[PDB]
């Protein structure tokens, strides 16, 4: 509808699933399976946020995020990670500089996700 999320994710079905469960959700959004596609992407347009798959192939989430916190352009961009080792991932890399707002585990909560992207984007705002 009107909101829209950049989806970096690497897997097709996965990616396909977030596009479908947001669409539900109210929100608009745009599919990328890599670091450097979400990196050319996030400026190419607005965003209200972005959900991150930690396991990326060429540069791994974190990389990706703390790329966007040094840009000033996407330094108060609402993020969610969703990924498979989220847990793992906040447990060793979470930090207020690198503010993600909340790590999603997969299977994927889809009311959590919904909820999430809403509470960040507002806190972010």
């Amino acid at each position: 509808p009107r909101p829209r999320i950049l989806i970096c994710e690497d897997d097709p079905d996965i990616a396909r699933l977030l596009n479908l469960m947001l669409e539900k959700g109210g929100f608009d959004s745009d599919m990328v399976h890599s670091a450097a596609q979400a990196l050319e992407q996030v400026a190419r347009r607005p965003y209200a946020a972005m959900t991150v798959d930690l396991n990326l192939p060429d540069q791994d989430g974190v990389s990706l995020i703390r790329a966007l916190r040094r840009d000033s352009r996407t330094r108060d961009l609402a993020i969610v990670v969703v990924s498979a080792n989220a847990r793992e991932g906040e447990l060793e890399f979470n930090s207020q500089p690198l503010a993600v707002s909340t790590w999603l585990e997969k299977p994927i909560d889809e009311n959590l996700l919904i909820l999430s992207l809403h509470r960040a984007i507002d806190n972010m705002a």
